[PDB]
């Protein structure tokens, strides 16, 4: 009915990392630890890292999902609005309605989940390229948090899950998202808000 948000390091030490992008006017993606929150663009990267102490096995994948984050909310899904779900932007692979897209990975799975109607996007979990620390991750959310009919103003989560083969829990980590026009300016804001 909700999926769990409890943080999970796992046997693998699983968690996220995200650069440091500052906060200037230009910035079309940045990241705060005070608020755990990432403020972004629509449609634009979204570079997430994904650390471990140790390897994970074979098949292992890695799942993104929106949830809402205020309780009264929590068990409705979380998809595009009337109008971005019908503005044909597919990337050939994403279905319309999802709001979490993956960038540039051909291995992309898009579930519809069957008793949940959830939606999730889903890739293997590959190492660390040669002279990399971790691993980065591309997220496109495809729709403003503001946008009428679909998250209308309310906050989401999105819930990182690192998954065996058979889609068992290993490893889980999560950060609010906020998708504005003016990403810099509103982590400012909600920074000092919360000082
Ligand atoms: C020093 N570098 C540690 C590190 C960081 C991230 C890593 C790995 C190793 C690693 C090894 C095998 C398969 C996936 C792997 N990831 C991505 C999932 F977090
Ligand atoms: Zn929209």
């Amino acid at each position: 009915s909700v999926p769990s948000q409890k943080t999970y390091q796992g046997s693998y030490g699983f968690r996220l990392g995200f650069l440091h992008s500052g906060t200037a006017k230009s910035v079309t993606c940045t990241y705060s630890p005070a608020l755990n929150k990432l403020f972004c663009q629509l449609a634009k990267t979204c570079p997430v890292q994904l650390w471990v102490d140790s390897t994970p096995p074979p098949g292992t994948r890695v799942r993104a999902m929106a949830i809402y984050k205020q309780s009264q909310h929590m068990t409705e899904v979380v998809r595009r609005c009337p109008h971005h779900e019908r503005c044909s932007d597919s990337d050939g692979l994403a279905p319309p309605q999802h709001l979490i897209r993956v960038e540039g990975n051909l291995r992309a799975e898009y579930l519809d989940d069957r008793n949940t109607f959830r939606h999730s996007v889903v890739v293997p979990c590959e190492p660390p390229e040669v002279g990399s620390d971790c691993t980065t991750i591309h997220y496109n959310y495809m729709c403003y948090s503001s946008c009428m009919g679909g998250m209308n103003r309310r906050p989401i989560l999105t819930i990182i899950t690192l998954e065996d083969s058979s889609g068992n829990l290993l490893g889980r980590d999560s950060f609010e998202v906020r998708v504005c026009a003016c990403p810099g300016r509103d982590r400012r804001t909600e920074e000092e808000n919360l000082r």
